[PDB]
C-alpha cells in the first residue's frame, strides 16, 4: 500500500464551478469552452509501481496520461495545448502544474469525505469540480 491509493478507482463528475472562466483564463475557445463544459467524465485513476495513470472519459474527448511522480512529461491537454507538466504528492495532496508559453495552471486532486475534490487555478481564477465513486 501507499497513500496513493485513496485516489484509484473510478470517479464520476457529479458538480462543476466556474469551469468556463477558468477556461477562458487559459485560452479555451468558444466552441470547446461549450463541449467542455457540456461534458460530465468519469475520472479512473490507477497505480502500478511508481506509475499513475489518470484517464479523463467523455463524449467528445478521451485522454489518458501516466507519470511517475515528481518527473516532468509533456502533455497533451483536452484543448490541444502542449505543455510541460509535472505531478508530485504534498501533503496527501495530488498538484499537477503546467507549464506553456510562459503561463502556468495549477490543479490539485484531493480526498475529502467520499469526494475527489479537483481544483484548478490560473492567475485568480479557480474552478472547483467534485467528483465521486462511479
Ligand atoms: O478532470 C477535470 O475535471 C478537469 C478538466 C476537464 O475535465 N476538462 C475537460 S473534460 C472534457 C474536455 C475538457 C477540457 N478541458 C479544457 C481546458 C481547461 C483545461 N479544455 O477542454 C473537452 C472534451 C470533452 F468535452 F469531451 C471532455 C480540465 O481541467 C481541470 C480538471
Ligand atoms: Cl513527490
Amino acid at each position: 500500500s501507499h497513500m496513493c491509493d485513496a485516489f484509484v478507482g473510478t470517479w464520476k463528475l457529479v458538480s462543476s464551478e466556474n469551469f468556463d472562466d477558468y477556461m477562458k483564463e487559459v485560452g479555451v475557445g468558444f466552441a470547446t469552452r461549450k463541449v467542455a463544459g457540456m461534458a460530465k467524465p468519469n475520472m479512473i485513476i490507477s497505480v502500478n509501481g511508481d506509475v499513475i495513470t489518470i484517464k479523463s472519459e467523455s463524449t467528445f474527448k478521451n485522454t489518458e496520461i501516466s507519470f511517475i511522480l515528481g518527473q516532468e512529461f509533456d502533455e497533451v491537454t483536452a484543448d490541444d495545448r502542449k505543455v510541460k507538466s509535472t505531478i508530485t504528492l504534498d501533503g496527501g495532496v495530488l498538484v499537477h502544474v503546467q507549464k506553456w508559453d510562459g503561463k502556468s495552471t495549477t490543479i490539485k486532486r484531493k480526498r475529502e469525505d467520499d469526494k475527489l475534490v479537483v481544483e484548478c487555478v490560473m492567475k485568480g481564477v479557480t474552478s472547483t469540480r467534485v467528483y465521486e465513486r462511479a
